[PDB]
């Protein structure tokens, strides 16, 4: 029985529309050489992001609205058009939910629900609190150390974050009575959420097998005459990564402290809680077995590139195992809105960015940068290239397409302005990695951690812009000095 | 806090596995000319269906398990492989959720949730009970008459069923206290569910614009030298369709009666309820406006083939309107499991059938029938062709691909055995239409109505096999006589 409407934030519709309209009106006075469709899709993308920020019609609704408008203006069809030879020349909005990252994240959310249900997450949280609970900064450093250990085995960051780290964070934040979407989020939750995101960044940066973009950069460099290698990457990133490991947590604890900084009796507290919870149970045993097996498959995926191990089918496998095994009912899975909400909005944003690249925007930016910076010494050229490869990820969501589109061109530019090949390659790779510290759609982990509710998006973007300045500083300066020490240039 | 597992129907895993295994072992002794991959995918398809029937791991879980097994045995990848020229030679499991019918059905479920929320559905139910409540068979006949009126305007059956009919049925069944998944389903619910499905069949059969398969048959016939036309179809189907309209409801009321057959005071009851509900409200007004506008767009889709009117983007549009308007919160949409469950299992089944056609099974069946029936008179040939085009839909889910694959070959066969072109064409079209009375995945409407819970699947398949015999009898015999009266042959 319904009487009145639901409260909507019509105020938030002011900024987006305005922006879009403005850019639309600017269409005729566009930079030139740019397709009008591209500029219109760009305006729509910007307005959609502004809506995600201002938060009218939560991310799901505003992204749905953006996709709808994209459909109305004729910028994107619904059914994949064909070239009469079988090729797809324009993908539709429905050919957007067939994305791997989205379904992976969703199934990982489901697995985490199963964890929290069987009681395993609480156990792990009370354990890591027994051992690191004192000085919650210790908790942050434990999770970042865990992520760093895992980066060497699991080559899909989204997995480490949604299947391993995020459950830990949720369990701990539940044990400290820090529930999201409340003022009690700032107790300890947001600290761990943000630290986990940035630790995932560090892990991705330390190991060449931290994600697909790194392999893409490896392939492209080898295409331009320079062979990366697991040991080279590690030996070049070890130092800057440690410097970041030491600085980042400190600046975060100074800028975003958890209101609960000391639990001096956490040891006896956790021991009492573990004694009350009783011994380990059968469903907990089964869920642990499944989690370990899925971890094993995600690892095997790094050495054997096989469809049976795509890092998403593995999640489908683990969840159907939870179903056949009884620990998880299908009704429990059809619940857990987070999965489907992510599916929706992440897939839509990725599709919009794909249309942004297909219509010729990013290619024009590459060509413009190629044609603009001519008479400068290779150092300032490297500086500008890095800054651009950083602040361009605001127009991307994959992390892979960004490199696929802008690595080889930037590398060619640098090598043409005298810059040495190895330095340029590794710097641009580290930059393509640390892009993540911009947005909530940069990569999977950000989409997971910046929307769960522990962190408002405004704080996210601010702190991430700052930490991005810091990441650029560290990597550029120090990693350059270090790659000079060992003979990378 | 979890202690014990959830109760699973491990018994239901007996039949499927067994079946699959058997067929797998039969692989080497297959009919010949058939790809081994095809036979294995066929076994997996059959086992998945047997699981859907026996109902272990409800449809979602068993279909997930089937997709997983399909992935493990190397019959389907996860990411669309490419031909080095851009073409897709094998689609993956993730390129299965980009289906129009599934997302359409889901968004229609969402719209229906909004309806039931604002109180509009109850209003409509009490109205149609004031006017037809007596002799609930009257209710069945009102909904079938409604569907018949709509078939002329809305060329997507899934829409008529999930956006219009199914909400009516749910509202009425709620007003009579017939809740699904309970013994109180047989009060009036199942009767209306089944009658609505079969009325959708009749509407699809009466008008050439009842669905895409009819247009496909029109195109293919015109390809083989015979021009269908809206008036020809209607004048040839009017009589058999009326005979079915008169027989079907009767055999259903005799075979599946609603335990509540008379509400002699339904008029005063409904009037009292409408007076208590109060006047019409603002959100009800808005929801009605949106429903009417979506109906309008679905209609316009029949004359202008335009991406802005794909009959699914329209549903996205209506639901985002409900969101921006306040009648519907995104949390309400992320709920309503039915949508996502349908998405999952329908998309998976459609993908499996697509792999069944791609690997060369259906083509082999067509070739075999072409090479087998040679020395028979055109009448018995027509009979066999019709029976096959009926009992083949058990190996399909689209309704469109079935015709796209088996219409022109069957038509060529018939025309080669002497049969006249117009008769063969129209008969095979009517048969491709009435296929729906087999399964729960035949077309959208069946997937909607046979899984909501008002009807067990066993009863569904049984009664639909019977009514399929009856549909074949009616159409073949009587429609043949009628098309002979008017000069179709
Ligand atoms: C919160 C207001 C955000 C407006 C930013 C508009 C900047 C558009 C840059 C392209
Ligand atoms: C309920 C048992 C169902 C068994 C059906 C087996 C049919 C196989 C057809 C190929
Ligand atoms: C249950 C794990 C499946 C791994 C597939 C490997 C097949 C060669
Ligand atoms: C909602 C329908 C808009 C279609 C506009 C097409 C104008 C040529
Ligand atoms: C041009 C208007 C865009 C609105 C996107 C929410
Ligand atoms: C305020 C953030 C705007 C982002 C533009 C892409
Ligand atoms: C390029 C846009 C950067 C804005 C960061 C808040
Ligand atoms: C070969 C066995 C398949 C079982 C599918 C549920
Ligand atoms: C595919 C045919 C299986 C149906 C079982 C009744
Ligand atoms: C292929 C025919 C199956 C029928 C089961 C009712």
């Amino acid at each position: 029985a319904m009487k009145t409407l639901e409260k909507v934030n019509y105020k938030g519709f002011i900024w987006p529309l305005a922006v879009g309209i403005v850019l639309w009106l600017i269409t005729p006075w566009r930079p030139g050489g740019l397709s009008v469709q591209a500029w219109e899709m760009f305006a729509i993308f910007v307005a959609t992001i502004v809506g995600c920020i201002t938060k009218p019609l939560p991310i799901g609704g505003t992204t749905l609205l953006g996709m709808v408008v994209t459909v109305l203006v004729g910028l994107a069809p619904v059914k994949d058009v064909v070239n009469s030879k079988g090729v797809v020349i324009q993908t539709g909005i429905l050919s957007s939910f067939g994305n791997s990252a989205a379904w992976l994240i969703a199934m990982a959310f489901i697995m985490a629900h199963g964890i929290s249900k069987t009681g395993l997450g609480n156990r792990v949280a009370y354990v890591m609190i027994e051992k690191f609970g004192k000085r919650s900064i210790g908790i942050g450093y434990a999770i970042t150390g865990l992520e760093l250990m895992m980066g060497a085995l699991i080559p899909s960051n989204s997995a480490r974050t949604g299947g391993v780290t995020w459950p830990v964070v949720e369990s701990i934040s539940k044990s400290y009575d820090s529930k999201p979407n409340d003022p009690s989020r700032k107790k300890i939750g947001a600290y761990l959420d943000f630290m986990a995101f940035h630790a995932n960044i560090l892990s991705t940066a330390l190991f060449i097998t931290g994600a697909a973009p790194n392999l893409v950069a490896q392939q492209m460099a080898a295409q331009k005459g320079y062979q990366m290698s697991w040991v080279s990457w590690f030996w070049a990133a070890l130092v800057p990564v440690l410097v970041a490991t030491v600085i980042i947590p400190l600046v975060i604890y100074k800028m975003y402290p958890p209101e609960v900084k000391e639990t001096p009796n956490a040891k006896n507290w956790a021991d009492d809680k573990l004694k009350e919870m009783g011994p380990i149970s059968k469903p907990e045993k089964i869920m642990a077995t499944v989690f370990c097996l899925a971890i094993l498959l995600w690892v095997l995926s790094g050495f054997f590139k096989i469809p049976q191990l795509d890092s998403a089918f593995v999640a489908f496998l683990a969840v159907t195992l939870l179903l056949i095994t009884g620990v998880l009912s299908m009704e429990d899975a059809l619940h857990e809105t987070g999965a489907w909400n992510i599916l929706i909005w992440l897939s839509i944003l990725i599709f919009m960015a794909g249309k942004l690249i297909s219509y010729g925007f990013i290619a024009w930016f590459a060509k413009f940068i190629q044609s603009e910076v001519h008479g400068i010494n290779w150092g300032l050229v490297l500086v500008v290239l890095i800054l651009l490869m950083f602040y361009t990820h605001y127009f991307f969501a994959s992390g892979t397409a960004h490199m696929t589109a802008l690595y080889l061109p930037f590398l060619t530019v640098a090598t043409a302005m005298g810059a040495p090949l190895g330095l340029s390659a590794m710097l641009l790779a580290f930059t393509g990695v640390i892009n993540a510290s911009t947005t909530h759609y940069a990569n999977g982990p950000a989409s997971i951690l910046a929307t769960t509710g522990y962190v408002k998006q405004s704080e996210w973007w601010k702190m991430n812009f700052i930490l991005g300045l810091i990441y650029m500083v560290i990597f550029g300066i120090v990693g350059t000095i270090w790659m000079k020490i060992i003979g990378i240039w």
